[PDB]
């Protein structure tokens, strides 16, 4: 029996088919991986198109179930913000967790691969703005995403982007590992705060604006975490963008800029 999942219609219960196969039509499989599978679907009760994620394998034990279900709780804490992917409903059946979210466009990672070049700064600034708006919303409620990267930012109409994948989200006041390429240096010493997301967004913007593959480790990983940007790729960057990037990549989290401060800056105002 399927049961809804929260931390706050074609039913056919008798029929021997899953609620997913009974309440929705799988138009496409947007993606797949260890997390499971993401499908493009249209509600068989509302007709509107939505995105659904399902886990690959059934719950192994009590812990696996709790760890997976936490994303629902984390998604609920984020709430409804214009620049954050909104969750409609979440449920479980057969040891499988399902999350139904608004259908968004392609990820910033995909868009960048297709463009195959440094994105125009006009698009870049807007993504920086909306993502900063989203982070400020999370930071105000004592939430840290910890996995800000191109793949977790989804594009929308008229050059707008929304933040998603709140699985690694932690409420300031249990932490999972994130991608080393985008992690703030303070995390190595266990210092976790909203500043970390800002640094991740900085490397995110640097990656898409200079078509630069971020280093997983080594000296290159260090150079980007010493407050000095590499002049070889940052050549085409405008003076204004570079200054904003230096603020976000400030090694010391105590001195690093905050989202609201950056958003208040004139270049990033509206
Ligand atoms: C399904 C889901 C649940 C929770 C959550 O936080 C998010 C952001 C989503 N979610 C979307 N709403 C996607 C979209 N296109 O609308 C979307 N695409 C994905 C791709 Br492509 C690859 C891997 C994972 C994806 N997860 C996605």
């Amino acid at each position: 029996q399927p049961r809804r999942v929260s931390f706050r219609p074609g039913y056919d219960p008798s029929r021997p088919e899953s609620f997913f196969q009974q309440s929705f039509q799988r138009l496409s499989r947007l993606g797949h991986g260890s997390y499971g599978e993401v499908f493009k679907v249209r509600s068989k009760e509302d007709g509107r198109l939505y995105a659904v994620k399902r886990s690959m394998s059934p719950f192994r034990g009590p812990k696996d179930r709790a760890r997976k279900l936490a994303e629902v709780g984390s998604h609920e804490k984020v709430g409804q913000h214009p620049c954050c992917v909104r969750l409609e409903q979440a449920w479980e059946e057969g040891g499988i967790l399902y999350l139904q979210t608004e259908l968004c466009g392609p990820s910033l990672q995909q868009h960048c691969e297709a463009w195959g070049a440094s994105l125009p700064e006009a698009q870049v600034w807007g993504y920086l703005r909306d993502t900063l708006l989203a982070l400020a919303h999370l930071h105000s409620q004592g939430l840290v995403h910890l996995d800000v990267k191109p793949a977790n930012i989804f594009l929308g109409p008229r050059g707008r982007c929304k933040l998603g994948d709140f699985g690694l989200l932690v409420e300031l006041g249990e932490v999972q590992e994130g991608d080393p390429r985008y992690m703030a240096p303070e995390l190595l010493q266990g210092s976790y705060g909203t500043a970390a997301d800002v640094f991740s967004l900085g490397l995110t913007i640097l990656e898409v604006a200079c078509n630069m593959e971020l280093p997983h480790g080594g000296e290159g990983w260090q150079q980007l975490r010493q407050g000095y940007l590499p002049p070889e790729f940052t050549a085409g960057l405008s003076s204004e963008l570079r200054s904003v990037l230096v603020m976000m990549l400030e090694p010391d989290p105590k001195l690093r800029a905050t989202a609201e401060a950056l958003l208040a800056l004139p270049v990033l105002r509206q």
